[PDB]
Formats: structure tokens, sequence, C-alpha cells
């Protein structure tokens, strides 16, 4: 038995109105901890907010779409609890309009595209992003973070930013988004579908 400890901590984020923001929080414990979200001390409620669990509730994503500037700019808190202990961490969300978009805010130059792949074969979804400074890229599948490292080598994220999936299972099917992040803010690609066979 151990108290919860965070394995993924949500970072402060700056997003673009009409866009998407995801906060990810994950913890480990024994017993397995439960993740919970609050915006300003209140349980979250909207047509424009979704919470998606993973890791059997030990992982959680808060997804806001479309971002709306006055409403969504706030501090969001993740809490992880088990019988032994409670821990929390917070992150700030900022939403910019067009009018306020700094030069070098990331751009998706060529987003990923619909792809259909044979069961055996390998698929790579493409994100080519721009910005100053060069954005880091991450991927979400069906609203959830794709973690290449957890894959026992099957899935890799290339330096181009594309995602390479090999030995494609049926579990690979899903809508993939690429997020480009830099000091200016975060931008999502449109979703792209991967079907198997």
């Amino acid at each position: 038995d151990s108290k919860p400890v965070f394995v993924k901590v949500p970072e402060d984020q700056t997003g673009l109105s009409g866009g998407v923001a995801s906060f990810v929080c994950q913890a480990t414990g024994e017993p397995k901890p439960r993740i919970t979200w609050m915006k300003k001390g209140k349980k979250v409620s909207s047509q424009r907010f979704e919470v998606i669990e993973f890791d059997d509730g030990a992982g959680s994503v808060l997804r806001i779409q479309p971002l709306r500037v006055q409403r969504d700019e706030a501090i969001y808190e993740c809490t992880a609890t088990n019988s032994l202990g409670e821990i929390n961490t917070s992150a700030k969300l900022s939403v910019l309009e067009e009018d306020q978009l700094p030069s070098g805010f990331p751009t998706i130059d060529m987003g990923p595209q619909l792809k259909v792949v044979e069961k055996g074969r390998t698929a790579t979804m493409l994100c080519a992003a721009g910005g100053n400074p060069d954005p880091e890229i991450s991927w979400f599948k069906d609203f959830l973070p794709v973690d290449p490292a957890a894959s026992n080598g099957r899935i890799k994220q290339l330096r181009s930013g594309a995602l390479q999936i090999e030995s494609s299972e049926e579990s690979d099917q899903g809508k993939y988004e690429c997020v480009a992040t830099n000091s200016a803010g975060t931008r999502y690609s449109a979703p792209a579908n991967l079907y198997v066979r």
C-alpha cells in the first residue's frame, strides 16, 4: 500500500478559441487512486467539457472543446485519491482569440489524413507543424493521450512528428489528433481516421 503519487501532471496551457484543450492527470498508488477534476472548487458541467478516464480511473483527461474565452479561462484542479491519501495539482488555462495570436503560435502545416491499413502492416499518421520556437508534438487517439513509450516498441513518435504504428491491431483504429505546443500556445490538428483492413 502506498499513497498516490502523480505520474502525469497537467501543465499550464494556452489555447485558441474554437479550439481544444486537454489536461491529463495520472497517478499511481496501491490501492489504485481515483482522479477527480474541479474548476474553481466546483465539479465540472458543460456540453463543451468531457472527462475521459484511462488506466482504470487512475488516469483522466479533461477535454474542453470548443474553447470559449471568458468562460474557460480559469484554474483547473486534479485530485488523486485512495484510502491512504489525497494529492492535488492545478493548472491554468488561457484562451486567446485570433486578434491576440502572437507570431510564432504554432500552426499545423500538414495535418494527418484518413488512412486504412492492412492488419499486418504499419501505419504512420502525419503531423507537420510549424511555429517559433519549434513545437513539440503529441498525439491523442479518441480523446486520450497516446503514449509511445508504454507500447512495447510497437508505436513510435518520429522526429518529423508523425506517429508510426506497426503490427497494427484492431485497437489501433480511432480518430487521431496531433497537438503542436510551444511557449506561445497549443494548436490541434483536425482529427483523422485510422481504420484497419
